[PDB]
């Protein structure tokens, strides 16, 4: 059971690339867009790119990348519904929200009003 993680604002899909970079794309054929939600208990999940198995990570400095460091606390997310199938994806360790910007760049923010922190999650 895989999912796609999509910007509500622009419809861009989140992608983790084999080199560990993370960005947005409209290419439905890119294998980097498929994710698996891994339950961690206590209301937390990991978001793992199925192609390479990398976990999504929000670093303290607000940068976002992919990693296999299973012990990095920046890989723990909570999925919080906003209603009507919109969600926020928040790093529990630093409180930063995942942000996909209209230019396809991806980073972390503490600005709850940013249109780029709204996501849709759809089954593959």
């Amino acid at each position: 059971h895989e999912v796609l993680l999509r910007s509500t604002e622009t419809g861009q899909f989140l992608r983790i690339n084999p080199d560990g970079t993370v960005d947005g794309t409209r290419d439905r054929s890119d294998p980097g867009i498929q994710f698996q939600i891994s339950p961690e208990g206590n209301g937390e999940v990991l978001l793992r790119s199925t192609e390479t198995g990398q976990f999504l990570r929000i670093n303290p400095d607000g940068t976002v990348d992919g990693t296999r460091d299973r012990s990095d606390p920046g890989i723990q997310f909570q999925i919080s519904p906003e209603g009507n199938g919109e969600v926020l994806l928040r790093s529990t360790e630093t409180g930063q929200f995942l942000r996909i910007n209209p230019d396809g760049t991806v980073d972390g923010t503490r600005d709850r009003s940013d249109p780029g922190i709204q996501f849709q999650i759809s089954p593959e």
